[PDB]
């Protein structure tokens, strides 16, 4: 599909038996969800955004389902304010920005 | 013309007869660019991303050349970590994601 951008992008992902929405970010290097208590192994890791850095857990090679497309790739996990599909998995469904 | 995400989307834009690199980011809803001088009159605003609140100067109907596309609009100034271009300008230019 094509979205435009009047609106925020937002999109429904799927990981697990959680349904989310989430923006699909092309300003964000990494994929970070709303906090949720992953199976498997994680990493403590830190990242920054406009008003500095928040604590995060990193989990690799999660499958997740974004628009029906499927992607599997490191996840973090912390206490941001909207769950945001970074490059990292953008690029796995084939994203590119248009104009 | 057509972006794809494997690096970040940074773009040469025209501001004030001054070039920066911006990148062009989906999951802002404005524009915000690190600290610079630009004329006219500007209010104090303040927005939220990942890590919290900061400060901003808002300046109004300041032309800028994003990747050789002209936009007119709002830009705000402040303690960004990098220069983005939100969907304010997105729009203008006619930028759409697609997959
Ligand atoms: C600001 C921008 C550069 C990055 N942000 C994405 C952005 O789209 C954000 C998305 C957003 C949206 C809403 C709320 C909150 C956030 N929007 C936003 O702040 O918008 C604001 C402007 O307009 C307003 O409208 C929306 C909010 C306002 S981010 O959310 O903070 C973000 C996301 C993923 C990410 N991955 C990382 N990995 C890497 C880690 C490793 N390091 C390197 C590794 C070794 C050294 C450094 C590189 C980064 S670092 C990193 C930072």
């Amino acid at each position: 599909p094509q979205i435009t951008l009047w609106k925020r992008p937002l999109v429904t992902i799927r990981i697990g038996g959680q349904l989310k929405e989430a923006l699909l970010d092309t300003g964000a290097d990494d994929t970070v969800l709303e906090e949720m208590n992953l199976p498997g192994k994680w990493k403590p890791k830190m990242i920054g955004g406009i008003g500095g850095f928040i604590k995060v857990r990193q989990y690799d090679q999660i499958p997740i389902e974004i628009c029906g497309h499927k992607a599997i790739g490191t996840v973090l996990v912390g206490p941001t304010p909207v769950n945001i599909i970074g490059r990292n998995l953008l690029t796995q469904i084939g994203c590119t920005l248009n104009f």
